[PDB]
DNA sequence: ATCTACGCGTAGATATATCTACGTTTAACAGTGGCCTTATTAAATGACTTCTCCATGATCTAC
């Protein structure tokens, strides 16, 4: 996750320095939960990213 | 693993939103005619206390 998708998601880091971190600074851990696969939107930008990445 | 901070789920309190709808009979009448019983009978029979129980004085008779 910090090494591809928090780039894309994450707009104005240092991508090394992300490479260090915890899930919940990118994911929103204080949510989290199965809602994930839900329609919200850290799942709308995590989708796009998705399909971003891989085609 | 543990301490500490913070964002969120949630429950309680509160203001709001709910499209059709309207017009819902106006008129004129609410029987005009004639009758509202014609006959006849207005009981026919017999019975209308039944009975005692009397009041008073002269006379007979027993003690």
């Amino acid at each position: 996750v910090m090494g591809e998708i928090a780039p894309l998601i994450l707009k104005d880091e240092d991508k090394s320095e992300l490479l260090s971190k915890n899930l919940s600074h990118l994911l929103g851990n204080s949510d989290a939960k199965p809602a994930i696969n839900g329609m919200r939107e850290m799942t709308e930008k995590l989708v796009t990213v998705l399909e971003e990445l891989t085609m």
